[PDB]
């Protein structure tokens, strides 16, 4: 627990950290198309690492607003680009698992120098969100997952993985009593997790600068990631007209 006290305000801005972008080609990497790692700069302090995918017609450029955010907060932030072959949730799962493991592995001394490898989350849009829930359920070691308005055709995860599922009240492509809902709602009994429901929002309210998605995503990693608990209070007792629905299991409020 280092640094001033965390605000609601705080939290909507960039944080204290200047942001440095890495840009991984196609042609360096397997398993997923590249992408753009962001990560703080002018520090030697390392920082949990979050693999990103964008939704399936979209490239890293759809989530750049959230990756710049995040990491200035302190995070290394990696978005990935899809193969051209991907067609699935399933597969999305498979780039985000090479995203990881590229991250922690092969990505360049710069970036393993700014990284804890030991703490580590995902986040994706639409389909990466879909793909999230999928590797969740096969990454244990995964400290923490962000679904961003999730649409898959399975709704059953078993994972103990902390989950905020991110939904958007009038999405026509994935609507929240089919997909969102039902992700929560079969969740592990134990799992900590969130459905939130940003009011009047489209499928796409994630690809633009949001205040709500700030608030949730940072509070969620900080607190899963890097185990900052004063970043609790952001998730309990919520009342935030944003929000038109918010259900929580789990998250130990006191």
């Amino acid at each position: 627990l280092v640094g001033p006290e965390p605000t609601l305000e705080s939290l909507q801005k960039l944080g204290p950290f200047e942001v440095g972008t890495y840009t991984v080609p196609a042609s360096s990497v397997t398993g997923f198309g590249g992408g753009v790692i962001y990560y703080p700069v002018n520090t030697d302090k390392k920082f949990p690492g979050i693999v990103m995918a964008p939704g399936y017609t979209a490239d890293a450029s759809s989530l750049d607003w959230l990756g710049k955010h995040l990491a200035s907060h302190g995070f290394v932030v990696f978005v990935l680009n899809h193969l051209s072959k991907t067609d699935d949730a399933d597969a999305v799962a498979d780039e985000l698992a090479a995203g990881l493991e590229y991250l922690k592995t092969k990505s360049p001394a710069e970036v393993q120098a700014r990284l804890d490898a030991s703490r580590m989350g995902v986040a994706g849009h639409s389909m990466g969100g879909g793909g999230t829930l999928i590797l969740a359920e096969r990454d244990p070691s995964l400290k923490a997952a962000v679904p961003l308005t999730p649409w898959h055709t399975d709704k059953k995860f078993n994972t103990k993985v902390p989950v905020l599922i991110i939904g958007a009240e009038a999405d026509t492509v994935a609507p929240v009593s089919q997909h969102a809902l039902p992700f929560f709602e079969n969740l592990p009994k134990d799992t900590p997790k969130i459905y939130a429901v940003l009011c009047n929002a489209s499928h796409i309210a994630p690809n633009s600068n949001n205040a709500a998605i700030k608030i949730y995503t940072v509070s969620w990693f900080k607190l899963f990631l890097c185990d900052d608990t004063r970043y609790r209070k952001f998730l309990c007792n919520v009342n935030d007209p944003a929000l038109c629905d918010f259900k929580s299991n789990n998250l130990f409020c006191s």
